[PDB]
């Protein structure tokens, strides 16, 4: 179901509609020109920003799901139609960690990165950081395994030293971490994302609730419970087999149209929680944006948001000339970073009452942007066509045309023009509003 090149391709009428719980699926050529290296161009730098792989529910969500399944089994006097499996379903999902399928997604991502950037990767040991979450570190380790596997199979590789994770950045309300939000006090108190999500859930869940209760006489559900049952479709799928090759029985409880609504609920939560829908959402991505500027320009970091001055000032923890960089992070920070970079500046604020497709949203959705195992590549290339280095952004293989600069038909801008266009991040944006 899942391959190095194309990601997850089984049951796409369901599995591509789980938002940030969808396994990565390649968006090569989807509302986009090819991501192939253009003729007479050579990559000179690449930054990768990768999410962790498919995981179990968080400890708190796992407790909530198990509670619900138990109550359904305690209360139902019959389990009708496609709900029949719920009589004997045994809840055994873990918590927080990667699933085996999620580990393999990250091995695959490391193979794909090597293959795509083979010309550089043959001689380069990437500089790697990970946010301090066990699933994120484990994802970095699995990516490195895949990178090394591919490099070992290439008789043209000259430097095969294994890359280490050189920096693990703590996750704390008081540690400035560009790969995980947490220090912006006002933002952390925001309820906007949850409120938008709750409002949209109240629109679509009642009809599903009524149908589920009809097939489970004796059971009383809430709107929240409907969402839990829908969450279980993704979590059970990515856990129950090593290769996620069998759709969970939870999945067919809901129709394709209902999956489109769930997919949009996820997009809304991310847009209003972490993206431009939140007044301090894109501010969470300023620190990484300034780190990326420093790497692209081979210059010291200029930032007073969520960079750590000690870490960015030491070449051991922040080299300015490493040619390949790979950072491991989470969905929410990645959303903020993509918005801070201006990559979704063609997306209109999402309707809170109506489902809008990724097409109508200029390529934005949670499943297109931050699926499990999501990756972004930020390239600098030197092309015969142009004296100045050109920048290109690929999000899950889709070319995402740059905003703020004189962009070409291939989605690229000249390096200096691109950096000039990031004036908002370069100034620190509205970070002061945090406090
Ligand atoms: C910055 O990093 C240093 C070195 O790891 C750490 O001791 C310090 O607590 C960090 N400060 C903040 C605010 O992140
Ligand atoms: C949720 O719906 C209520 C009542 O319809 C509305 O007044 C409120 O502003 C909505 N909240 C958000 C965050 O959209
Ligand atoms: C099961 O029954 C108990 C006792 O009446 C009730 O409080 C609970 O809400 C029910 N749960 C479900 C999911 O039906
Ligand atoms: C962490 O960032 C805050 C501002 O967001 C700043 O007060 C602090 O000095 C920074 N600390 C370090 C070590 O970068
Ligand atoms: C993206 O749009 C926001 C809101 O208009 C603006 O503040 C920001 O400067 C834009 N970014 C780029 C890179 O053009
Ligand atoms: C490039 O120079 C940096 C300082 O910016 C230093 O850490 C190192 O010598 C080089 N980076 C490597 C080896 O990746």
């Amino acid at each position: 179901c899942d391959t190095v090149d194309l990601g997850y391709q089984c049951s796409p009428a369901t599995s591509h509609l789980w938002g940030q719980y969808s396994p990565f699926f390649s968006l090569e050529d989807e509302l986009s020109v090819s991501s192939k290296l253009p003729k007479d161009c050579r990559i000179t730098l690449v930054q990768v920003l990768s999410r962790h792989g498919a995981r179990y529910p968080t400890s708190s969500k796992s407790k909530k799901y198990k509670k619900l399944v138990t109550a359904i089994q305690a209360n139902a006097t019959d389990f009708k139609g496609k709900f029949a499996f719920l009589k004997t379903y045994n809840y055994t999902l873990g918590a927080d960690d990667l699933t085996p399928f999620g580990e393999q997604q990250l091995v695959n991502s490391g193979i794909k990165f090597y293959q795509r950037y083979k010309a550089l990767a043959r001689s380069v040991v990437p500089f790697i950081r990970a946010s301090g979450s066990d699933r994120v570190i484990a994802s970095g380790e699995k990516f490195i395994e895949g990178f090394q596997q591919a490099k070992l199979a290439d008789p043209g590789a000259t430097n095969r030293a294994a890359p280490a994770i050189s920096v693990i950045i703590p996750e704390s309300e008081t540690f400035n971490n560009t790969l995980d939000h947490g220090v912006c006090t006002k933002f952390e108190a925001s309820q906007l994302g949850d409120e938008v999500a709750a409002n949209f859930t109240a629109l679509f869940a009642p009809d599903i609730r009524a149908r589920a209760e009809k097939h489970l006489p004796g059971v009383t559900l809430t709107d929240e419970d409907v969402v839990s049952l829908m969450d279980m479709c993704s979590f059970d799928t990515v856990a129950r087999t090593s290769d996620a090759s069998q759709l969970s029985p939870f999945c067919q409880l809901f129709t394709h149209n209902e999956w489109k609504k769930y997919n949009y609920l996820q997009s809304l939560g991310k847009y209003y929680g972490y993206g431009a829908g939140n007044p301090l959402g894109p501010a969470q991505g300023i620190g990484f944006t300034n780190e990326l500027i420093a790497r692209l320009t081979r210059s010291p970091v200029q930032d007073h948001t969520s960079t750590n001055s000690t870490l960015v000032s030491n070449p051991a923890t922040f080299p300015l000339n490493a040619t390949m960089y790979v950072d491991f992070s989470h969905d929410n920070s990645m959303v903020s970073i993509f918005f801070a970079l201006g990559l979704y500046n063609g997306t209109e604020p999402l309707s809170r009452t109506s489902v809008e497709s990724a097409k109508e949203l200029d390529g934005y959705s949670a499943s297109w942007v931050v699926p499990f195992g999501a990756r972004a590549y930020f390239e600098t290339m030197q092309c015969k066509s142009e004296k100045e280095p050109l920048v290109r952004a690929l999000i899950n293989d889709r070319v995402v045309p740059l905003h703020g600069c004189d962009v070409d038909k291939l989605g690229r801008c000249k390096l200096n023009d691109f950096v000039k266009g990031l004036s908002w991040a370069r100034s620190g944006g509205n970070w002061g509003e945090c406090f």
